[PDB]
């Protein structure tokens, strides 16, 4: 809640860095030309954004899981090469679903947490979700 560098209240949010900082950090060279906001002034848009993302991710996950199940179902009836291909396919899908599970987990954590929980490093996860949807 307080800055380790300056001891002041961590109440500001930097748009370029997506970092939560104090007013003395904003005056540091590392935040030169950056635009800062009180965390209250930006919590809403990111709440909405992450909320929107979470839905999509959940949908994509359930789809991927059903697909994995179907792939698994084809395995026993398939000949050896196709078997192995299907096994690999299943594994890959598993990896994807694990990734989606991680992101979803993080999103719920952020959406149910404090503003600092919500905003600290949100740009990375937004990037990740953006890549995932692409
Ligand atoms: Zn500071
Ligand atoms: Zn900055």
């Amino acid at each position: 809640d307080h800055c380790a560098r300056h001891g002041e209240k961590l109440l500001l949010f930097c748009q370029e860095d997506s970092k939560v900082i104090c007013w003395l950090c904003e005056r540091s060279q590392e935040h030169r030309g950056h635009h800062t906001f009180l965390m209250e002034e930006v919590a809403q848009e990111y709440h909405v954004k992450l909320q929107t993302a979470l839905e999509m991710l959940r949908q994509k996950q359930q789809e991927a899981e059903t697909e994995r199940n179907q792939v698994a179902k084809r395995v026993p009836k398939a000949p050896p090469e196709e078997k192995e291909a299907l096994i690999a396919r299943g594994k890959a899908l598993g990896e994807q679903t694990q990734y989606m599970r991680e992101l979803i987990s993080e999103l719920e954590h952020r959406l149910q947490g404090s503003m600092m929980d919500l905003l600290q490093g949100v740009d990375g996860i937004i990037k990740r979700i953006e890549n995932m949807t692409l």
